């Protein structure tokens, strides 16, 4: 191609004006086969220029100088000069050395980690240019390992600047699209480390259907197969592929009663212990790989051996299909040691996603993260959390920064996995986070007193639970269609502020505030609330324009940063003017797609919204007033519209415009009901609660009542007091 | 000390005094240059005074009006002139702020809460403006003390006050602008009255004399050593003072005992935000509590 | 010399540059040809317009083909270049290592401005006169970050004042400069003061200079090359004989508030000493905590 130029044992691919991939090879023989990482390096043809003389050359593209002086790549032969003014003098690539501005990517997991752990770098900086290794094995036409790499340096140079979208799209375009989820992974789902009963499960499985709260997933932990009962001289209970009889006396009759319940049903397999003497599968398998029976030889775990991989999906995985299991559970914490150097975690989760392909339709997997491309084979599950409020507050900035290195279907045990700390606050914070993640899976640890059942917890704590869970499947529309968006399009539902705002340093200053799709923009509250307001704070970010709480309407005019407080029900939500937000009407309804739709308007700006479905795509413009739906396909689904506050249409069928501007465009928020209510709920004087409504009951001119506020001793309920009043400027 | 001289300067008598020991002299030049030099300008102040005090001194002897009054003669149906406890009316044309507590060292300034009346209100040495009715804390660096004047306000002010004279050869008229307003100078053998209405400033007196009257309107001297009774338009006259709101930031940052990282944050984005409310929402994010007051104080002034 | 800079047809033609797709000049400090260039050509012309001598201020890293530290090759030959237009002419710039004595002034760079800082610099400067390099210029009063306190620089001044070199400098923040009438009255006459008495030094210190050069001792000694076998020369850092007359004990923590007036224990050696400047006796050898209002430095001088 005329986009590869060869220089002394190095090769230079221009794959796009942003992205040039790097090889040195000591044979003269460069790599062409796919890798772990790497699915494609079919580009479109770019323009760039060459300066080649007899030692040196130079690759010029619209952002970056690539240099390479001859010989071994070093810091001195091979490095890069971006044609960008992010910085003062953090402008150049040196070939082995980290520069300043990365803004992070991912890691394996958050399994014993209490807060923070570090995150490896990403594809994106601040400065503009990364460098991704590629250290990965080659693959095979078909997908498997087929050894070393002939490009022994083999490295990826993006330069786009603070175009983090077209970087992501395009890192998408090397290491391949991410698959599309079905519709069920986007619901609830329940998990325990809990030896449950069939009995017990489905008591529980009628008991949530009692409580009003929808599930789409039904995980059996590891007391679904024989544990104590395992015999010592076998080693440990952990890895198991037998059903525990006296809890499971007839698995598929359980699996059929979950189905009917309209559940998808996973296990839990914690594969390191391979297939043991004392398993149901055992004499197939033994027989399968000539396993010496007498001796009670072991199928010692081994995903490198393709006899192997074929006895694990087809007599051990195999059987629990047939008893209708759905999709794979892969717990997998026991290291990153093979005989061929893979990543045992890899192969499982590359071998395990395909394998999920033959009996389901976009079937999903669970598993920790295995490095760049692993995002091939959704979905993440970043394991045992310490349930802290430490841990908490780190998971929003985890989850939204993992968009850097492709990594969008994060599944964190919602209110953390283990140890830690009971705080019934710190679990409703924590579901309404999941509830605005990308996956919502709650999960805890064996103790008695971890389970995530809303009833678990005090009439106000579990109403509040259960309106959040009933709300992430209202959100099931608009999570399917930024699924589809994320498969088609390489945008991920969860993205850091800077994505859209690269030029606002307060897009770099606001950790665990992110975009969630396209019309929502989020702020958990991650801290204990301050017992003298009962409320909890984060300082907000608004952009440019005009904002509303999703949930009250309360408005915010951009830019500007600002302190919000809500109660422990309440989450920091933000819509656009003219935002567009479909819900689904009857989410405890089990149907395949909803029957009907709410579209709700956030007056004050034009605005529109794809909703993207299995078997249709309908439009809804807000144009001049005017709210128009189209479909591609005709349906009887019945359309709601909520503009603003007021319900306008109910159940209307089909097509149609409705001109809104003759209706009230203004929500009920307003300041005096407010001010009221957080003046009423403080652990405060009732001679400071008197003289505050008095006073800004009282004080006519703006300028004055926050004068007035400014006089407050507690500093805390003057930031909360100036909130108000900024909304009611 | 210089807190102690700026309230004498204005209570009803300034008489320096001291115990027995070595170590407790008043005279200026006991402290450091700083020092000295405000308690200085302080007691020249004084003597510059005496003509508004000694014209109050007959008003306490005629007609039973004190020099010094709470807020709440003036005020007495306004709760807050009952929450004001240091806070006065020095005469009928002026309202004393004395700073009574050591300044903030991370502020570099000394600071009291304001309680401002309805109307407009001008820091007597500044020219500093504040709409009422507001409370607003006020930070003010150890050489400054909070004096006030409304709209409309006349001062007279000895021009000579280190000249040995039985009464001033020359008054100052110090005028603040906005309003009408007056002030009747009596003397032990005169009464001479200052009018302000409609822009048209007036000097009559009972007797003539040789004295020379100087007119200040807000910032500009308009009139020098003009002998004998005059009008004279102040309506095509420069109403405003200089005091501006980014001279003032510039300076509050400067003497502060805080981040440079915070003063360039400050000062950068209080220049770049344009809309008071985001300003305003801006301090508000300070992590520095007294900080946001003074820069606060700042924006209420500029608004 | 990148393709917009004034020098970069000259330098262009010289490095047989492609002009048309705007090649660069890259910094390359082992190549003949570019250091050529760089001296003649592009710093040629602002010698011409009368630049007396470089500030070298490189921060980029350690990174050579050669495997020689860029800030050595631009030290050794700058230095070199220097003396072409003038007789005993400097650099600025950092240190490069065991020889790099040879290429004076050492400039330190870009300190954070703090207490902290200025308590480790004395220490910092006179333990440098173990590996050589006895002409640090320390940013006075501090570069960047950090926090304002008018004692600080007035202090950080009075050290700089009886250091190696005395450069005025901070970072560019419209709040940091060193002006003294930056300060208050009292701040602001100290400094001058001081400022005044190092021209009033220049005799001595030129003086020292040429003992530097010709007898290879140290303007600023640690106590132990004087007292290599008292305890107490090893446990006063920031304490430092300058010259052969003068020992500076500079104080470097804010005062107590209580006794308006710092303070920092000095090691007498054997001997009669006279504060400098007021004449105050002490009778060595003694450690004693001496106290100094914010305007005076801790300097001595023995009998004789
Ligand atoms: O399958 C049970 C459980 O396994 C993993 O978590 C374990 C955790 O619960 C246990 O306390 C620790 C202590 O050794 O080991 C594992 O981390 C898995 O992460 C979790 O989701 C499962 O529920
Ligand atoms: O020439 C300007 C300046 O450069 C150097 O110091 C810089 C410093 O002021 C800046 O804040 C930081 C932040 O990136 O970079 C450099 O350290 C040099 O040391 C200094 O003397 C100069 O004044």
């Amino acid at each position: 191609n005329n986009n590869i130029i060869k220089f002394d044992k190095a090769r230079f691919t221009v794959l796009t004006e942003h992205l040039i991939r790097i090889e040195y090879s000591e044979t003269g023989e460069f790599e062409e086969r796919m890798t772990q990482m790497v699915q494609n390096r079919e580009f479109s043809e770019v323009n760039f220029d060459i300066i080649e003389k007899e030692e040196t050359i130079e690759i010029i593209t619209s952002t970056v100088h690539l240099y390479y002086n001859g010989g071994e790549f070093t810091n001195a032969s091979l490095f890069a000069d971006v044609k960008f003014n992010f910085s003062v003098y953090s402008n150049r690539w040196y070939f082995g050395e980290k520069s300043d501005g990365n803004l992070k990517g991912t890691t394996r997991t958050l399994d014993m980690i209490d807060g923070e752990c570090p995150l490896e770098d990403g594809i994106m900086s601040k400065n503009g240019f990364a460098v991704l290794a590629d250290k990965g094995k080659v693959l095979t036409e078909v997908g498997d390992i087929a050894g070393n790499s002939v490009s022994t340096i083999d490295l990826y140079l993006f330069a786009y600047g603070r175009d983090y979208r077209q970087a992501l799209k395009d890192f998408y375009q090397l290491t391949g699209n991410t698959p599309k989820l079905p519709r069920f992974a986007l619901g609830n789902w329940w998990s325990r480390y809990y030896d449950y009963s069939d009995k017990s499960y489905l008591a529980l499985m009628d008991k949530f259907t009692d409580k009003k709260v929808p599930l789409s997933v039904s995980v059996i932990d590891m007391d679904w197969h024989k544990v104590s009962e395992v015999p010592s001289r076998f080693g440990s209970g952990w890895t198991g592929y037998s059903w525990n009889k006296k809890l499971f006396p007839n698995p598929e009759n359980f699996i059929d009663e979950l189905h009917q319940r309209k559940l998808k049903v996973t296990l839990n397999d914690h594969p390191a212990d391979g297939i043991r003497a004392f398993e149901d599968p055992y004499p197939q398998v033994a027989q399968t790989l000539d396993l010496n029976t007498e001796l009670e030889e072991a199928a010692k775990f081994d995903f490198d051996n393709l006899k192997f991989r074929k006895a694990y999906f087809e007599e051990v995985h195999g059987p629990l299909e047939k008893e209708g299991v759905d999709f794979w559970w892969i717990d997998w914490q026991q290291g990153a040691i093979s005989k061929s150097g893979v990543d045992p975690l890899w192969l499982l989760n590359h071998y395990q996603y395909q394998n999920a392909q033959k009996k389901h339709k976009n079937n999903i997997i669970l598993s920790r993260y295995a490095g760049p491309g692993s995002h091939r084979y959704p979905l993440g599950f970043s394991g045992a959390s310490v349930i802290s409020w430490a841990s908490l507050d780190f998971q929003p900035y985890f989850t939204s920064t993992a968009s850097n290195i492709g990594y969008t279907w994060w599944s964190h045990d919602i209110g953390g996995h283990m140890q830690g700390y009971k705080d019934a606050e710190l679990s409703l914070r924590w579901l309404q986070f999941g509830v605005f993640s990308p996956i919502n899976r709650l999960h805890s640890s064996k103790s008695e007193f971890t389970s995530k059942e809303p009833w678990h917890f005090d009439a106000v704590i579990e109403q509040s639970m259960i309106d959040f869970l009933q709300l992430r499947h209202q959100l099931i529309p608009y999570l399917y269609s930024a699924n589809l968006i994320t498969a088609s399009e390489g945008r991920a539902l969860v993205e850091p502020l800077y994505y859209e705002y690269p030029m606002e340093e307060e897009a770099y200053q606001h950790r665990n505030q992110y975009l969630f799709g396209e019309q929502l923009m989020v702020a958990p509250i991650t801290e204990k609330m301050n017992s003298l307001l009962q409320m909890g704070s984060v300082e907000v970010w608004f952009p440019e324009g005009t904002w509303y709480d999703f949930f009250s309407g309360q408005p915010y005019d951009g830019k500007v940063s600002l302190k919000v407080y809500r109660e422990i029900t309440e989450m920091p939500v933000f819509a656009k003017a003219g935002a567009i937000i479909p819900l689904d009407k009857n989410p405890l309804k089990k149907e395949e797609i909803p029957s009907e739709i709410i579209w709700k308007i956030f007056p004050g700006a034009d605005g529109e919204y794809l909703l993207l479905e299995e078997d249709n795509e309908t439009k809804a413009e807000f144009v001049n007033g005017i709210f128009t739906v189209t479909s591609k396909k005709e349906s009887s689904r019945k359309h709601t519209i909520i503009y603003g506050e007021h319900e306008i249409v109910s159940a209307k069928r089909g097509e149609f415009s409705i001109d809104l501007n003759g209706k009230e465009e203004n929500f009920d928020w307003n300041f005096s009901t407010a001010l009221f209510r957080r003046l009423d709920i403080a652990e405060i004087s009732y001679e400071q609660k008197d003289e505050i409504l008095q006073q800004l009951s009282l004080i006519e001119e703006h300028e004055k009542q926050v004068a007035f506020i400014k006089t407050n001793e507690n500093q805390e309920l003057q930031n909360s007091l100036f909130e108000l009043l900024y909304s009611g400027k």
